[PDB]
């Protein structure tokens, strides 16, 4: 029924008046200005990334306060989201910067210290104590973005491996390694990430998208690393490797959303490989209720030319079909040459997808996978959206302080928008990661509490007509859930 | 439900023992000598595509030669395809260079034309006519280039026998996003109708010159995949490429990971869903053919099959199986390459006789599946000869 | 699915804690007094019918008044009816006497018709006309008693608030085989419009002069019970009867008995699988209701209705637990009486307020349905106000 | 959707041109002359019961010479079923015949076989050894029908009940008594019954009756009492009492069908309980595929009246709408005055609620219900049924030798006729008592063994056009199972 609904499609017919993909944007040279992040906004972006990778504190504290400016300026309500550095396995330092491995040429990798900054091309550095208990003979070891690749022979010692060298490629000071057929037990966080985390706290972050995430116990060791004032931040997963596909199911009960790092996947993994990995983990944080990000690799052709190829499209698209809340960009917005065009371009790419998508095939799949008895909460919000797709109403309202309810409405997939109601602003910028839902602050402080709810379910309905969604005379489907209600409200 | 069905999946179990799609190479410069046509047959070329743009009879004759003796080497049978040069606007539908070529692939004994630049219905009858009576059991395939191909996309499939999609030549005047919705269409509108569907141009490209391909190519094949093309086409790739053998073999591995995700009981339901009651028998036996393959878990189909017709018609249902063709026809062989998840088997009459009680085919059906590991004993395998005949057979 | 139910049966289980299916008997000379009324009421009746077919306007006047107040002693309501006397032929819709009854039903206050020999849809106006402006909110039962209104079902349907099958009446020119078919028509066409429907005469007839009725006459009123109807009709049995209390006791336990058997889900989809899309807000809150019942596995649902529209409406979908509704006019609780799975709660506002935060009113039909013992700390139970409004309440 | 299928239905459109229900008639005075038996036959009998509760051998004998002699005069093949006596519990003498009990009044019941002639309205004789050791203090003991009530107060000693007379009512000699609380431990057949199947099994009846049947291991004792040359007789367990029904999933697995005795059941279950009590018995053996019987009190008003009541006619309508393969007449046709009007008329009911059944519901339901992986028979029978439906075909041809595949078939209720083909006699009269199944003997010793099943199959097309249920150009669904087979026929 994704195939019946592509018999009935005509390419020529208008595109929706909705766009419900979110998109996110890494912020840097390109675009660190108010000037550019208005524009950034314009195009589409919700979501605003700082890479900890790059960067002082000094650095993003401007990025912070230029986006704060920027969303405040247009009225708008922006996500800040903290992208972790995470732990790094690294080389030590070569005689001359370098060293020219040849292919067929021994050399012994070391945990031993002392080689730390005299490594050659016969003997040399990588900084994981761990590496000889965790690496067995046959396994691999990739070193300079999986380019070089070192097979392991034997332990010379406790503490140094004797390695053949399986390909030709100069290699420099401090490259990045990658363990694909090994367990790495690196901690979660790195001393500056609990640095960088507690600086997050601190100026009052959205969401932490926290690296390299290999098990449901290190979701616990960032959260533990944000403390008491941090309980209400959002921890997305970046899955990585081998290892964060293995433990999906637990990672994903214990963080509040996942990034499908296809890049980084990419370098331990054959990457048809990782197109099926990003179906899996997509299809169980639409089924988990959860934010799911596709990251990396987009639109990057478009950094430096006008448009992007082809298959850079389809990929974007194809993210949309899989189920993605949202798509990110990295590289094309932080040091691209055309900022705005590209973010542009994914917010008509998603448009154009989510035409072309059956939203009704989802609600049904995720439907037919509750237990019954369900819950109170999750028939609610089931049956409203059933109710959509029953009465062809043409929006839905969701009154929600915590964005909770709103996230269990959009897993159900309704074919209209959803407007979330709420009286916490940090909840409006928190949902700027769920597909299909837009925000409304509703000021209980100075408006007064609407223990009855009809304010708010006002404010949500004139939302709704001003964005043109509803008219008089259409039906919009209005949850309070949690005690709970539903109401088919025709509109005046 | 293919929602479902990747909750359940690991990328780390072992892939499938089948790969259902099936490859077109267009042979040129590095891949026309013989040797050169085998390394793409192990690689897993199913399909040879002379592009009739360049060359002249005398460089496709040649093709066609080596082709053939390649495979004949090789003990497989491969397709042989035209694709003709061509001529909102209306031009003719073939050129007469196009009317002289498909002439000359008649003669020679093509197996399909690839009919470039396809706008309208009366357009096939054309390509149809110019081929006359000695051509009649020619497949055309319809490439869809403009907007004119997909506004008449229901009656232009109707005629045909099938379709491609050229991204490539779409993509000069639709935008690339609905060129990605349109191959949705495309391919669906095939799946229903029961004709192959060929997704082509683009494919791995920039493995024309690089030793891999981007990321972005690769899941490009794999969604053509899941889309529910029968068939994927390399272009330059294997014309005048620098690692002919190397795409085909990794758009093989592509595709085989792509299957292991892919559901075809949501295939299956979908079309099935279809369907208007009453069906005629033919639709009926198919339909529920497949369906006994789900119900019953059986490990491969044997279908036996004149001229491909009902190898098609179970083809389209989508079973979670080999299905294993056998036909006295070798022709029958080569055009059933252009449809995915099905294997030949020739059954030689003049040399075992008419077997008009079936049996001896059935037999080397089962033997085929049994050599292949699809099946042993104690497997359940359903055949059918479509007059009409359904059979569950437990494997001895 | 009534067939997968029933392997999961036993008839050694306890019964249902609640009767779906609602009681009319027939009042006469073996049941006039209060005290005989009492007797009736406690043993089941939910609605009192006089046959105006018999007795002056002071012997149905004195039926009126010693059935309020024996109700009103027992602290119920009970819902009063007017059968009238009545005319492939065509005499006239309403005799002389008929609108002259009425008018008499109208001034006294009746809570519905029995519109005898009803054969068309225009029929049911001229009911309605003889009833006048003062009787606007009475309901009209329409009785089918010939080929004619088994022909017109689906038009008088339409106009009619509800239908009667009158067995006896349609058993003179239809052979009985046929009767029997026709009941299972009308009362699932009634099912499907939402509107009450009586099987009538020849119920319990034995039982009229013998303590026990014969087994044949148990399966059918069983069997209308799994058919659909709303209500089973005592005539004889109660007006002139024996054994009246006997008879509607024993057919109540009949019917508790069938409800145990009866699966509502099959009812609740197959009405479902009808509605066509889009529905409209009143039609889809209270399928969706229903459906929140199953899914939640609810033990009770409470239902604001002033006019019993709504609950009507709920009803209809045949949810698998008691269904309380609350109103603010006694009529509408007797009413109701002729309507399946339903309970009422009179509402005084005059004596209580208008409640329109309905935050009273919701918890008069919880406190109600805990009283009952339908639901208690920790069960579900399902509000509905239809302007809308669906709330699943976890009960405290 | 039998709700949606009846609301397409018209009362005035025509009846169906075949009847799928079975009738079964009971055999004596009125109908055991060979000219009965022929009126019998052409009003619509399949399967001639006799009760060997009364007659003797001789009296049998006759049945069965008269029954086949009608039979082969007619040129059909009608079933001969042996309904057995059964143990019974039974009062012994009373002084003059007769004992006046009155309510309020005591009196004992005794084991002790002294008081076999001398039983007095203060303390008489009963039959079952047992009966202490299996009642209890509070348990009732119906006597007569179940017309006398006795509730059981204490035990006088370990032989004799004291019992209070709960109802008056004069009993007379020899009474049958039910003990409807109690687990009664009879043997399965009684000494006479013993002599009676090993006649049945010498005279090559089709099926056994079985009485009084209470748990699966009394089915094997049945089986036992047929000896080695009794194997091919069906086996049909009667449904009596409260252990019949509890045990019915075990009784039915080992059984080869089963028959449900409302009045029997009626004497200690009451009236509504065995409505029902027929509803889980009918549905239980269309689910396991076996052949069941709705008896007793069917059109009993019509022993001696002309016509039959209202309440009778929807009792036998709905005894189809339940499921029923067959309907049974007892007194009607053994000792009635209008034997042929009675069977007559039961046809056109059941003919009539056929019209109004829609079949694909029991497909639909029982399909549902199996467990995948299915096995190849299974499969294969529900997917032939599966292709009427959806190609309309308008007749089935299945080749059985046993007629085991014929009731595969005719489990899953396709709406069109079924035409066995098959090379056994004892077949052709043992699927009498499925729904939905005409034989056709077809002569492998004469006509060759038909390997090919081009013959067989001919011979059941042929079979279905004589009947005017196919004609050229229809479809029709054929099938060999066990090795198996399926074909969509075009009708030439
Ligand atoms: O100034 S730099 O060019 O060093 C610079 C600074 C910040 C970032 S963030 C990213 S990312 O796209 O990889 O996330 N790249 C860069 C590059
Ligand atoms: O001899 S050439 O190198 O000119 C040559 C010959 C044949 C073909 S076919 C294709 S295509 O499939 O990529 O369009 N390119 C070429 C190029
Ligand atoms: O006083 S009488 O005994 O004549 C008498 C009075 C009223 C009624 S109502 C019915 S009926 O419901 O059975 O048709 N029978 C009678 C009989
Ligand atoms: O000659 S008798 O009237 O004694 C007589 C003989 C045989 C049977 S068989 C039945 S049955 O209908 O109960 O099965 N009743 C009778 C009655």
């Amino acid at each position: 029924s994704q195939l019946a609904h592509n018999l009935t499609l005509s390419i020529f017919d208008p595109v929706a008046n909705y766009r419900a993909a979110r998109i996110i944007c890494t912020i840097g040279p390109s675009t660190q200005s108010v000037e550019a992040l208005k524009g950034l906004i314009q195009s589409g972006m919700s979501v605003a990334r700082m890479n900890f990778s790059h960067g002082s504190h000094e650095y993003h504290q401007t990025t912070i306060n230029n986006v704060r400016q920027a969303a405040a300026e247009l009225g708008v309500n922006i996500a800040i989201a903290l992208d972790t550095k995470g732990p790094e396995i690294r080389t030590g330092q070569f005689v001359g910067g370098d060293a020219v491995m040849e292919r067929g040429a021994t050399c012994y990798v070391t945990t031993d210290p002392a080689f730390a900054d005299k490594g050659t091309k016969d003997k040399f550095y990588i900084d994981y104590q761990n590496l000889s208990k965790v690496v067995r003979p046959g396994n691999y070891i990739y070193i300079d973005d999986g380019i070089l690749i070192l097979q392991v022979q034997s332990h010379e010692d406790e503490q140094t491996l004797e390695c053949t060298v399986t390909n030709s490629h100069t290699i420099s000071d401090r490259r990045g390694v990658n363990l694909p057929g090994c367990d790495v037990d690196l901690p979660a966080v790195s001393a500056k990430d609990r640095v960088d985390l507690q600086f997050g706290v601190e100026q009052g972050v959205d969401m932490i998208f926290a690296s390299f995430i290999r098990s449901a116990e290190q979701v616990g060791d960032v959260r533990k690393a944000l403390g008491p004032k941090g309980r209400d931040i959002m921890i997305i997963c970046k899955i990585e490797n081998h290892q964060g596909v293995q433990n999906i199911d637990s990672i994903i009960e214990e963080s509040d959303g996942i990034m499908v790092a296809r890049g980084d996947l990419g370098v331990e993994i054959p990457a048809e490989k990782v197109v099926v990995a990003q179906k899996i983990l997509i299809s169980k944080c639409n089924v988990a209720g959860k934010p799911v990000i596709c990251a990396t690799q987009m639109l990057e052709s478009m950094t430096y030319n006008p448009r992007p190829t082809r298959a850079e499209v389809s990929d974007v698209a194809n993210a949309v079909f899989n189920g993605a809340d949202c798509v990110m960009l990295s590289g094309e917005t932080a040091k691209g040459k055309y900022p705005n065009e590209v973010v542009q371009y994914m917010a008509r790419i998603c448009l154009e997808a989510q035409s072309a998508l059956n939203e009704y095939v989802f609600f049904n799949s995720i439907k037919k996978l509750q237990h019954i008895p369900m819950s109170a909460d999750e028939a609610v919000c089931s049956s409203a959206v059933n109710s959509v797709y029953e009465t062809k109403a043409k929006a839905m309202v969701v009154l929600s302080n915590t964005g909770r309810s709103a996230r269990l409405v959009a897993k159900y997939r309704p074919n209209c928008p959803i407007v979330c109601v709420t009286t916490r602003l940090q909840t409006c910028r928190q949902l700027n990661i769920t597909q299909g839902v837009e925000s409304v602050f509703f000021d209980a402080d100075k408006l007064g509490h609407d223990e009855g709810k009809e304010h708010r379910v006002a404010a949500g309905v004139e939302f709704a007509k001003s964005k043109g969604y509803v008219q008089t005379g259409d039906y919009c489907v209005v949850i309070h859930a949690d005690a709970n209600q539903t109401r088919i409200l025709l509109v005046e």
